[PDB]
């Protein structure tokens, strides 16, 4: 099941300068960082708080490392802003089939590498009433 | 302070088809109900989890009460799907003006009534990166 919201996915032309601003006008700090060429996007995480399930909840700022990416894609049709929302969960294979039972499509077959080592999927948006939708288990196995 | 994820605000046609839907595909039931006549949004919330500073996190589903508001507005333009973000915070007026005095936009003078008796205010999308930005007091003085 789907016990947290994990982060907000959040595109930005500039990952320096976004991180910068949440910094400057919330104080909050930089958690992580790192580049996923495989989804063709440079990350910071800035986690805001911890959770009841023993997880946390982060922004997920997002810069693309191309134009040819989803971020870029996004970015050059709708400029920066909000561009996921994520969930958490202890199994997100188990998870992900139970949703691809309900006709709702999943973008991955098997869940693939997102920050931190998790293990990530996707809802199509279109099947979302317009929200792109990620389901995410943490790779250290958190306790609720 | 800003200590955690408050809401995912989300703009929907039809609450009552995407309550459904959330309901179905991930199990999240509804927490709250109420019209918001100040703000034009019929909105479901929907509690996902508890925070570490006594608080909770929520998606907010609203459908627009009229076309000539906020939400109408923004899906005429865009279609149903993220509408804003909400971080929550002990004291909103001291937070605000904080805010305020780095010259980013706040909308309200003063906080204005949200979900469950709330206080609330917004930043600018333009001044937050096209994220336009809520900023909550919980009703309920909530346990750290
Ligand atoms: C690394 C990981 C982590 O946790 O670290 C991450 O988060 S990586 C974050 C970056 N990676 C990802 O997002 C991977 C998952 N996303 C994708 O595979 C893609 O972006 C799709 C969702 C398949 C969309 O690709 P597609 O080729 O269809 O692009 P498109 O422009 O033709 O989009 C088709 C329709 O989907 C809509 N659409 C596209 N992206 C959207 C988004 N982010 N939110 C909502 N709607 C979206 C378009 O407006 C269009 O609607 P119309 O029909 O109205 O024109
Ligand atoms: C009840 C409470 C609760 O907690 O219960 C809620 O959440 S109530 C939720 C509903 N209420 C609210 O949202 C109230 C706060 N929002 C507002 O006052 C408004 O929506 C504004 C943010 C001032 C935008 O109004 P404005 O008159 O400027 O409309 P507009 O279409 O001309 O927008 C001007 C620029 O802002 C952009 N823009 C507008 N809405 C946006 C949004 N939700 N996210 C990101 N960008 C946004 C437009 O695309 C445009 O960019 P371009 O320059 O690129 O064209
Ligand atoms: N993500
Ligand atoms: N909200």
């Amino acid at each position: 099941s789907l016990t947290r919201i994990d982060h907000i996915g959040i595109a930005c032309h500039d990952l320096d300068a976004t991180v910068e601003f949440y910094r400057a006008t919330y104080g909050f700090e930089v958690f992580h960082t790192e580049v996923n060429e495989e989804q063709g996007v440079r990350e910071a995480m800035l986690k805001i708080n911890d959770t009841s399930d023993g997880g946390a909840s982060y922004l997920q700022l997002l810069e693309p490392t191309r134009e040819d990416s989803a971020v870029g894609k996004w970015l050059a049709k709708n400029g920066e802003g909000v561009h996921h929302i994520a969930f958490g969960t202890a199994d997100v294979d188990a998870d992900a089939a139970d949703i691809r039972d309900k006709g709702v499509r999943v973008l991955y077959d098997e869940p693939r590498r997102g920050s931190m080592g998790s293990r990530i999927t996707f809802l199509h948006p279109k099947d979302c009433h317009g929200v792109l939708t990620e389901l995410v288990t943490s790779a250290a196995v958190e306790s609720p």
